[PDB]
Parts: structure tokens; C-alpha cells; sequence
């Protein structure tokens, strides 16, 4: 029977971290927002399909994005913030700027994670949101403005931007974005 099916490839790599031990992670994402998801083994293919026709949209491409969100990196715990209003995935393919030089890859790779996890942390913390640096891939999870605010920092830093130079822009971003909200609110209320 026809019906929504999102088909979602998972690194080979990853597969075990969407099924989960004893299919728990599979079993929890199809739990909590109504699907049914199929493992392609042989293939490492996800199918996400709607356990009742009338279960919405929504539903079915959070519990895509979530399969998605692992499949890149992120541990199940993380993946699931997906499952949440107004969070999203975005995700800087960084050989769009490095291109296939590993080399170039991994020297990047160190700006953006930083000693010690700093400068990774550091846009966590000023945007909110939750970055993973995979192999080639950094994705992030968070709301609209927000995850585009630590795209762009990301991206800065794939381009050899000074760390403080991106944080001082973050810092400029943010607090306009914070600001905003928080004069709706007054306005508001």
C-alpha cells in the first residue's frame, strides 16, 4: 500500500548506533513519534514509515532527522533533542572547503574542535546547540537561528578565521538574536 516513507542511507559504520543494543534506539524513536523503521542491513538503508496514515508529517521527519543525526555522529541521546519543537539538524560537509586533501581536512578539523575540545565547546555554549565533528561532516542541532549562528562560526574556522575573531562575530549574532527575543517578550507580556 502507498504510504509517506522516508528513506534514510546510514553510514555502514553507524548502523549498529541506529538499531541500537537489542534494536533499543530503533525501538525508542519508533516509540515516541509513531513509525516504523526498517533496517536494510546489506544495504545500510533506514525506511521511516507512519504506523497510521493520520500520523502527521512532522512525526515522520523528526524520526528521519533522528536516524540521520546518528548516522552522522551524534550519540542517540544527543539525536534525540531532534524529536523537540523548533530543533533542527544542519550539517557543514567540510569538504565543500577542503575538498578531498586530508591533510587539509585534519588541519581544520584541529581549528574546529580546538585544543582540548575548547573551541568546539565555546560555540556550543554561546549558541546552544549541539556540534559533533564527524569524519568529514559537523553537524549541528538546534533551533533555526541558533544552529545557522554556529554553521557560520563553524564554517569561519574551516577557513582559518582567528578563534576570536569568530567569537567576538558569534557574540555579535548572538546577543542580537537573544535581544530580539527577549523585547517580543516584554513586548508581549
Amino acid at each position: 500500500a502507498m504510504k509517506p516513507r522516508i528513506y534514510v542511507k546510514v553510514k555502514p559504520e553507524r548502523l549498529g548506533a541506529v538499531i541500537g543494543p537489542r534494536g533499543e534506539v530503533k525501538a525508542e524513536i519508533m516509540r515516541r513519534t509513531g513509525t516504523v523503521i526498517t533496517v536494510d542491513t546489506e544495504n545500510s538503508m533506514v525506511i521511516v514509515e507512519p504506523e497510521a496514515e493520520g500520523i502527521p508529517p512532522v512525526n515522520l521527519m523528526k524520526a528521519a532527522e533522528v536516524v540521520k543525526a546518528i548516522s552522522l555522529g551524534f550519540p542517540p541521546e544527543k539525536a534525540f533533542r531532534l524529536l523537540e519543537e523548533d530543533q533542527i539538524l544542519v550539517v557543514v560537509d567540510l569538504k565543500q572547503v577542503v575538498g578531498d586533501s586530508q591533510n587539509h581536512l585534519k588541519r581544520i578539523k584541529g581549528r574546529i574542535i580546538g585544543e582540548g575540545g575548547r573551541a568546539r565547546r565555546t560555540i556550543e555554549e554561546m549558541t546552544d546547540t549541539y556540534i559533533n565533528v564527524g569524519e568529514y561532516e559537523v553537524a549541528i542541532i538546534g533551533d533555526y537561528e541558533r544552529a545557522m549562528a554556529a554553521k557560520q562560526a563553524i564554517e569561519m574556522l574551516a577557513e582559518g578565521r582567528m578563534h576570536s575573531t569568530v567569537y567576538r562575530h558569534l557574540e555579535r549574532i548572538m546577543r542580537e538574536i537573544k535581544r530580539r527575543e527577549r523585547l517580543k517578550m516584554w513586548a508581549r507580556e
